[PDB]
């Protein structure tokens, strides 16, 4: 199976796989059963922003999510990612629906990774920023039901012509270039990610969520990972 | 054939294809026969730096090259790249040798592209920076004789175990992700590139040079493009 | 008198000082009588964005302005700023009203300056970005009627408690640090600026406009520079 | 007295104020008596690089120092800087000598601060980068014996015409603009700093060190802060 590290914005409480009884933000290290969660006062139909940060000195994966006019929610987990992930990874966004549903619309996504060596000329970096997405967005790898270009956005899960979200949908978008997150000469390695999202549902119970993830470069949507599995995991182990 | 835009650091004067009678910097638009050149006082065995800049408002491709303790050389050419190149491109470095030879060593390479739309949330960007190159540099596409990791550098052309440059060599490195240089909503599009290089030769007449280039995403080394053709063109037309 | 270079978004046509007979964008080199203008289809009450770019290789000051859902307007002028401005400058935003009036609200302002030398370790930079402004914004120098913090914005000219713009008002904001735009070792010097603005008026004829400017470090609002003089010039010479 | 947070590169062991018995890197929170140290294998006459990082989610101040061809040293301390420092600060470099001495030469200094709010348009930033220093470096506030421009470097402490370091010297350089490190709407605040330094001494026992610091905006060199006090503290409390 793939190797997954993710920050989930989990909109539906699945209590038999350890979700708390409310929407939540969570840190997922090789399992859908988050290592750490925090309550998330999700707002149906409002644009939110999530921020993800990490560095190899402190070895703490942290995330913050907010809406305008609202307080934030935050979660952190102590983890040495160099012991979890390979040296080269891809980074992405994933989302799913099940029998319950929502739009999983991404309006912007940015990422920066840096590796500072002990050489004289120390810095190495990758950065991207998307504030719009074209029909043919060649620097994204789209998987499953993900599409780009409708209203200039990334729709991770299927939305009908009406604009209504569909159930039983799973889709991801990965940045095309592999990312180097460890190197033998690096003295500090760091990354940051931000994305803005619009989760809308006609229903009092939206599902299933959006995640930012980091994986093996060849990651693909696991069989049967609609719904609670967020397009990330093959099972709920 | 591929579509090529390049800035050449041409170390060998080939007077029958329009080179001036000295090493020179040049702007190449779909031909090895530069549209504009300037004299370049190349220094064998010293580390130099080249800078390349462009934006879609002014439609002027400009380059500057220097060494420490030396004056610079610069060239500019008025060209609307949106009329020359496709919407999506790859960017790279190329170099060659022929019967005359040199090392074509790259010590660092950075690039930034930006597209600013008329939306509210206007900016889109790609940036990379390499200050070292690993044996397995997964975010570069290496072509021909190019290798990475010897002394942490990118060697575009073949160097023997002795450290001696070989003749009759051609190699390129392209950044893995495609780059979006035009978009229908962009109000300003720009790019900048910098690279540092070490061209060394045991000979009074080094050849053939290094170029930064922008091409169709599927570009590949043309047959027979050793020597004067810089790994860029199939002929001297 | 101060030395001023500016890009004006001139909302009121003053035909006796050379304005065209419509709102316009203009490049001002030491005079309110723009060296170059272009028609600007200003939209009362909509948020717009302006972009300003320059580099010392090409010696062309260019600007673009747009609104969402609208085409852009652009202007360019060939000028060697090293012959106009001192080595160290301050950068700012200015606006005015007269007998005619408008709000001159700034919602964001960013700037980047870079100087690349011929040394090994070549780059020098300053960047700032404001997406909000506090009541006590210590890294801005406010002049005249400019205030910060109302609805988190920079109001360059006076607005009453009602939210109604006042006439006969002039205000500027300068970034606190001086900016180094020429240096003897620089091989390329560049800058870019962006700002977003909301110009609203209850009147069919708003006035007078907003400008981004670059000046001597000790610049101050000239006496009598309300109205057509944009807080920038002492007279219409 | 001023309020100081600093990362020290302490070259001389003063065992009665808690220094370990070797050169060390340390985190100083309102006292010269570091809260945390780590052994630092300082190399007389070689160029080193220090990196400092912090964010308000994790509340951990961390630093790494290295030389080419050498292993790094690192230190971290859990501290909420919003409880230590004011909302607006200045950032700087300081160094000292005493009866023992060294050069305290800075070859480059960069800094980035970011404040991400919960608004739509979330990011606010300041960045600077110096890779050279001019005789008249207007965006630095020089204190005590600090000078700029000799060999294009920042000499924090006095060096004679011979190039020999002097004893009993203290000097600092602060960036001119104040820096906003907390804001009521910020959901994440972060900073990073890097500097490269050359500490040389004709003596087997160099002293006293270099620090990166963050202070109240009006900070000044305390009386009698030569030597062990690093230009930072008025006493060894
Ligand atoms: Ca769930
Ligand atoms: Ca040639
Ligand atoms: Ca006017
Ligand atoms: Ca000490
Ligand atoms: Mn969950
Ligand atoms: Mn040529
Ligand atoms: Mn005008
Ligand atoms: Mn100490």
């Amino acid at each position: 199976a793939d190797t997954i590290v993710a920050v989930e914005l989990d909109t539906y409480p699945n209590t038999d796989i350890g979700d708390p009884s409310y929407p939540h933000i969570g840190i997922d290290i090789k399992s859908v059963r988050s290592k750490k969660t925090a309550k998330w006062n999700m707002q149906n139909g409002k644009v939110g922003t999530a921020h993800i940060i990490y560095n190899s000195v402190d070895k703490r994966l942290s995330a913050v999510v907010s809406y305008p006019n609202a307080d934030s929610a935050t979660v952190s987990y102590d983890v040495d990612l160099d012991n979890v992930l390979p040296e080269w990874v891809r980074v992405g966004l994933s989302a799913s629906t099940g029998l319950y549903k929502e739009t999983n619309t991404i309006l912007s996504w940015s990422f920066t990774s840096k590796l500072k060596s002990n050489s004289t000329h120390e810095t190495n970096a990758l950065h991207f920023m998307f504030n719009q997405f074209s029909k043919d967005q060649k620097d994204l790898i789209l998987q499953g039901d993900a599409t780009t270009g409708t209203d200039g956005n990334l729709e991770l899960t299927r939305v009908s012509s009406n604009g209504s979200p569909q159930g039983s949908s799973v889709g991801r978008a990965l940045f095309y270039a592999p990312v180097h997150i460890w190197e033998s000469s690096a003295v500090v390695a760091s990354f940051e990610a931000t994305f803005t999202f619009l989760i809308k549902s006609p229903d009092s119970h939206p599902a299933d969520g959006i995640a930012f993830f980091i994986s093996n470069i060849d990651s693909s949507i696991p069989s049967g990972s609609t719904g609670r599995l967020l397009g990330l995991f093959p099972d709920a182990n």
